[PDB]
């Protein structure tokens, strides 16, 4: 039952042990818990909220434990919410760890704390929320903002329920056939000014899938709005939350005719084939696939559309999911971004690191857009998505393919 010695964070570094943040990943990220409170977590701690584990089975508490090196007996210091920190003592106890405490002076010293270079990027409902009914929130938009939904055709859900105040996005207005590519420079010059958005317009998008949201937002990115941020998780934070919904189909939208800059302004940020070949076989750069190990070894193109297998080759895997409509390796269990210290040990296994030139794809995109935001995020400053994915790549059968089962050293 009871936990053992408290330790301070100095204690349990002479220890050898390991700290365990069990607040929701928007606090271990960045997010202060009152205005102007600490921001972010302790050095090398570990986040593994509370919230969670009703998601958890055995299994992925015992995967998860293993995955994050906790060895039996080294002490773990866990810190948060009382009830929080109770729930996570129980559970570690029937999963067989034997030395636990709390950390006694966490969260004391805001200045030695460590968070997710631009968490301000990923915001999460209760913020939302409090921007809505005006509150004083931390990195409040500087001007206008407008919180839209993205999902793929005309409203459906939407009409059902969204967000108060959420605009809606059909994703077919940001790109289209042949390729699924985004649509041209001009069709995006009028796409953002019908949804009232300038550059400096503040842009928080939210899907039902997180994917949808990210695509059209690094779209945004690249014509060039400068405040484009995500829902973390999607809807379903939202929805959880219990908080207010509106109904209905999307209210009429003021036009603002005049974006402020000549678009695209940040055209580094999607690549073509060509300057996506480029990164391969590099030190100083990386091509990233976002594609299932199925997809990434050949034996299925992840799509009813496409005909070819196999991978780009030379393309450094970057996890994805399950399959082409899943993204479990970059998510909680709550669907929130996992800790940007497991994202960065999983791509760096990979060769994938923050000083190299690095463009994700996937099949079409939106996968990789994902990805994408999160890089953005985690302050990679030379990130950009290849829009062709495997499904222009294997339209020319002269690029080269690589299939099979294969690790890291296989994409020097
Ligand atoms: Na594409």
């Amino acid at each position: 039952a009871e936990l053992a010695k408290p330790l301070t964070l100095d204690q349990l570094q002479q220890q050898n042990g390991k700290a365990i943040d069990t607040r929701p990943s928007a606090f271990y990220n960045g997010w202060p818990q009152t205005l102007n409170g600490p921001s972010g977590h302790e050095l090398a701690a570990l986040n593994l909220s509370a919230s969670w584990l009703d998601k958890m089975s055995t299994e992925q508490l015992n995967a998860w434990i293993k995955q994050h090196n906790l060895k039996t007996d080294a002490p773990v210091a866990l810190y948060g919410n009382d009830k929080d920190v109770d729930a996570v003592k129980t559970r570690l106890q029937k999963a067989g760890l034997t030395h636990i405490s709390i950390l006694s002076d966490a969260l004391s010293e805001p200045s030695r704390l460590q968070k997710l270079p631009h968490f301000e990027q990923l915001v999460y409902p209760q913020w939302l929320h409090d921007l809505q009914q005006g509150k004083e929130v931390t990195a409040k938009p500087a001007g206008d903002w407008k919180v839209i939904e993205a999902a793929w055709g005309a409203p459906k859900l939407y009409l059902i329920s969204h967000i108060p105040g959420a605009d809606y996005i059909d994703t077919n207005e940001v790109e289209s056939e042949p390729l699924w590519n985004k649509v041209s420079d001009e069709q995006l010059k009028a796409m953002l000014a019908k949804h009232g958005i300038r550059h400096d317009t503040t842009v928080i998008l939210y899907g039902r899938d997180v994917y949808a949201a990210a695509r059209v937002a690094q779209i945004m990115l690249y014509a060039g709005v400068k405040d484009v941020r995500l829902l973390d998780g999607g809807w379903q934070t939202w929805s959880d939350a219990g908080l207010p919904v509106e109904r209905g189909t999307p209210p009429k939208v003021k036009a603002e005719p005049d974006f402020g800059v000549k678009i695209p302004a940040q055209p580094q940020l999607m690549l073509d084939m060509e300057q996506a070949r480029g990164l391969l076989h590099r030190q100083d750069a990386s091509l990233v696939s976002i594609r299932s190990w199925p997809e990434f070894i050949g034996t299925t193109s992840g799509y009813s559309y496409i005909k070819p297998k196999g991978e780009i080759a030379g393309a450094r895997w970057g996890h994805a999911g399950s399959d082409s409509t899943h993204m479990e390796d970059f998510h909680n269990p709550d669907g929130t971004m996992r800790s940007a210290d497991d994202i960065t040990a999983m791509w760096k296994a990979w060769n994938i690191k923050p000083e190299q030139q690095v463009s994700f794809y996937c099949g079409t995109g939106w996968r990789a857009s994902e990805t994408f935001m999160y890089a953005r995020a985690m302050g990679w400053k030379n990130v950009s998505v290849y829009d062709g994915g495997w499904y222009e790549w294997s339209s020319d059968p002269k690029n080269p393919v690589a299939t099979g089962e294969r690790g890291p050293d296989s994409s020097k």
